[PDB]
């Protein structure tokens, strides 16, 4: 396994973990977004960072006063090394069930060596095998929390978002953990031959994502939802700073124009 060169220091830069809304917490790096969802029956972790991120993740969970041994479920939005780098390790240590969008099961099982965009040069992250293959609109229940997986292909063949309700003592929130449909290739869709449905998948995702409704959206990278504009370490609890429909729409507009060009 050889993790590709990382030029962006913020991918490994530690960041102080915080509560976003209800039982949703941010436990990722300065730019690689990882989430903890805490329930009465244990916890869900969504994403890791790079290979070395396992230490920070364990520490972040601890720092919020939760227990790593309460981890029951592992999810990802995206089978790329920047979001699955430490997943094999976290799964080993926790013994949690990994649930994955069927579209990415294969790439995950080979550590990214069959990746349509970065394949052919061996494993880019430690292979993981999912205990559950999820399809569009499958639900994941733990205690009183229920997640809906949304198949949002294109970024990866199985990239996906999660839609779920949480509550604090005053209010309930509909949260989208979105995988934004960014384009990873530099060439035209028509030339990406080992992913024949790539253009149709982007078209489907862009349309499906525009029509979603929620109170709060977050993304796979902190920068993609401007997390550092909405929250500083020490802010305390403030779900409302993550209410940002305009931000979401502006982002999908940009990604729509990108889709039209075919690349970046
Ligand atoms: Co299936
Ligand atoms: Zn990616
Ligand atoms: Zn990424």
């Amino acid at each position: 396994v050889k993790e590709p060169t990382v030029s962006n220091a913020d991918w490994s830069k530690p960041y102080r973990p915080f509560r976003i809304a209800g039982n949703l917490y941010y436990i990722g790096t300065y730019d690689l977004a990882c989430y903890l969802i805490t329930t009465k029956q244990g916890n869900i972790i969504v994403n890791t960072g790079l290979a070395a991120s396992a230490l920070q993740i364990k520490n972040n969970i601890k720092a919020l006063g939760f227990k790593l041994t309460d981890t029951k479920i592992l999810l990802t939005t995206q089978a790329h090394y920047d979001h699955l780098g430490a997943m094999a390790e976290i799964k080993k240590i926790t013994g949690a069930k990994l649930m994955a969008d069927e579209g990415d099961a294969t790439v995950m099982a080979d550590g990214g060596s069959s990746d349509y965009a970065f394949g052919g040069h061996g494993s880019m992250f430690e292979p993981i095998i999912a205990d559950r293959l999820l399809h569009d609109k499958d639900t994941i229940q733990l205690g009183d929390t229920k997640l809906v997986m949304l198949h949002h292909p294109g970024h990866t063949k199985g990239s996906c978002s999660f839609l779920f309700d949480t509550k604090d003592e005053q209010r309930s929130y509909r949260i989208l953990i979105a995988n934004m449909p960014t384009i990873v290739i530099e060439k035209k869709f028509s030339e990406v031959s080992s992913y024949p449905g790539i253009a149709k998948d982007y078209a489907y995702t862009l349309q499906a994502m525009k029509n979603l409704s929620f109170d709060i959206w977050v993304a796979s990278h902190a920068s993609q939802f401007s997390m550092h504009s909405k929250h500083k370490p020490g802010d305390g609890y403030n779900p409302k700073s993550f209410m940002d429909r305009k931000g979401y729409d502006e982002s999908l507009d940009k990604l729509q124009k990108e889709y039209e060009k075919h690349l970046n």
